């Protein structure tokens, strides 16, 4: 049948949205599978960090992002 | 044993400002050989759309169908 | 069960808004489709189908009650 | 040894994005000068730098932005 997943993909990107599928584990009352589709605006910012370990790189990245948010409200 | 806990602070501030934080560990190293991480900042989704079906795939297809109808209403 | 009444009661209690939108165009199989929006955070959106506009709305409310369970 | 600030500027010109430096008034935990550099890429890339002088902090932010542009 009509591929809504693909069509949604086209229309969402074309309107600058991102699409995230979440499969829910709990069924409906009638025993059916449930899915949530998230529409997001394009992300705000990508902040960079580097360090001697992956942990340090992550933590430095967070450092950068804190400062960025402190400045961009 | 100390220092500043950036991941926790970033967590808190992001939350009060309604952002979600995603850590991405990068494959390549810097020139001096150090690890790289990207922190991606995104907002709470505009809409979360629901779908149900007899199979997980159907639940996905119905969820998409709903999202398309919703997108029509906001565009 | 009257799902529209129950959804409305849950909304007034938990202080959010419920907006029904009767989609003018029909589904691929030619049925009445309705959309319900919850002013939750994030905003919740569910879909309903049926032989009348009333049935579509009830099914949308029904699904909205499912959505709320998912999100505690 | 290398002009990172200049190099980043040039890359910004040919890729048609802007580069903005912000000197942060608070020092880091260890007491160093702090700098943020923003790239008006989509999404906006943001890099941080640190040093004994504000100037070194800028040079390190630009250098990190060069590392950043190689992985986007």
């Amino acid at each position: 049948g009509i591929d809504y997943i693909k069509l949604l993909g086209e229309i969402a990107t074309e309107n600058q949205f991102e699409v995230t599928y979440v499969d829910i584990e709990e069924k409906t009352f009638s025993g059916q599978f449930q899915c949530l589709v998230q529409l997001s605006t394009l992300p705000v910012g990508v902040c960079h960090g580097s360090g001697p370990t992956a942990a340090d790189a992550q933590r430095h990245a967070a450092q950068n992002a804190l400062e960025y948010l402190k400045i961009m409200t």
